[PDB]
């Protein structure tokens, strides 16, 4: 599959989601192509064991649809694209992997049914449902926020959705994240790359704003930038000290620079 | 409960086998240790029938106090350069690997470590203590190494290890059979561990070796450093409270974490 075929396949499915915008499909495919391209070499290697082809169109489009779903949900929250009633119904459906009870959101059932069918290790599917609920809640709790930088960063780590991205990749290509999750070190890296992602976004409510409202005289911009530097170094140190199975090393690095 | 001065003397007797050990190390260890044991005493009484570990066992108590004195002494070895870099490295090897120290003047290390191994209710806790000892050691040196200054993030991550709460909890679990090795399998438990440790680190830096306050002030002179940290400390406390509520950890973990927050 090239690019517009993927974009159109994501867009076609998006028509079954009220509030879906073209950009949700376009940016999901662009970000998704970026990640898959950076981990391709590592993937084809594991392809021997799993039997999951890096170029499998079905797997690629499903991965892109999950990314589009994440972008769409974020806008639904930040921009009120759909009603609060609709959002609650959609989040309930996506979090349990069942059809939405309200009309105009058939895409939820389609995507989740697909993920269940394609899950290499079904434990990743349950984990994805879990990450979806966490994500939904972090978007809501953050929108409704008095917040300390610590609490902000803790919630932001879940609202950035990197955990969901990793879990979807594991689900489709059999990357055994369900097993790697048991290692405290892996969990640590997950938190760091996510915080990196959250800071990069807030810098590019939001961190900068939150700290400015509270500390008018604080160089919040440089501070937050040092924080980003700080987290990146800690990520590297742990990446070395620990040795994660392909394609996790290139994947984590890919996520760190997705600011391209 | 062994009398205070009798415990101090027992800690001091062992401490005499560590170059640079000072009376203060034993005295402060017994004071902090008694504070902790008194606050979790009712709980330990409750688990004693199951474990066979008596809250008033002098051997267990003195051993816990000696580990606390060890941590105080190590902090000073770094902070005041009581021993040479070569001697500190050898001490870290013995305490972090559980082997005899290759250099003379530190017999107390292998002695305390051997007692802990022998006394461990669940031997996993001993290996955990060795791990926590390595983290604590590395953190003391990293902090002291702190030129290119650390980010607040890097500081707190390191201060979480340098505060030694993990070590204290692990030693308690080893001695009184508190099943920390199993509880550590729960993500929520590991989170409260990082939380209570960050809390202890912030409180220490504010109340009264790189310091959070002097750190943020040298890099961000204009920012209201102290105000910020006090806000971050309240933030960690709120997070801790909610997790402790959501999750209902077996006794004595609730009282133990509560006691550390107030110490
Ligand atoms: C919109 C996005 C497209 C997909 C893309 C991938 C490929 C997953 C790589 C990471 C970035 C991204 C998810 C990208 C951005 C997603 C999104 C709009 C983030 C907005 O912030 P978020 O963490 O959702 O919380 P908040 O609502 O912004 O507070
Ligand atoms: C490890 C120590 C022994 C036990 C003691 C109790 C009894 C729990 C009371 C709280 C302190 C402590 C945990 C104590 C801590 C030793 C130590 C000096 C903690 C401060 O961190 P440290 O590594 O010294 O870095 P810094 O010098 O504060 O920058």
């Amino acid at each position: 599959i090239q690019t517009e075929r993927a974009v159109q396949q994501v867009l076609e499915w998006g028509r079954s989601l009220t509030g879906f915008a073209d950009e949700h499909a376009v940016e999901a495919v662009r970000g998704g192509q970026y990640i898959l391209q950076r981990i391709h070499p590592s993937l084809r290697g594991t392809s021997a064991r799993t039997g999951r082809d890096p170029q499998d169109e079905t797997l690629i489009v499903t991965f892109y649809r999950e990314l589009a779903l994440l972008f769409w949900l974020c806008d639904c929250n930040d921009l009120g694209l759909i009603s609060p009633e609709q959002l609650a119904a959609v989040e309930q459906a996506l979090g349990q992997g069942v059809p939405c009870a309200l009309p105009g959101f058939e895409g939820c059932a389609v995507l989740r049914a697909s993920l269940a069918t394609l899950a290499y290790d079904r434990r990743d599917y349950a984990q994805l449902l879990d990450d979806t609920r966490c994500y939904s809640a972090a978007l809501r709790a953050g929108h409704a926020q008095r917040w300390s930088y610590a609490e902000y960063l803790h919630n932001g780590i879940d609202s950035i959705a990197y955990a969901n991205v990793f879990c979807c990749l594991s689900l489709l290509w059999g990357l055994d994240m369900a097993t790697l999750r048991a290692r405290p070190a892996f969990r640590q890296v997950l938190r760091l790359i996510s915080a990196i992602g959250r800071l990069q976004n807030d810098l590019h409510d939001n961190a900068v704003i939150l700290l400015l409202q509270r500390y008018p005289a604080m160089p919040v911009v440089e501070f937050l930038n040092d924080e980003l530097a700080g987290h990146t170094r800690m990520l590297h140190r742990v990446m070395a000290e620990e040795r994660f199975p392909a394609p996790w090393g290139p994947l984590i690095e890919a996520m760190a620079a997705i600011r391209v």
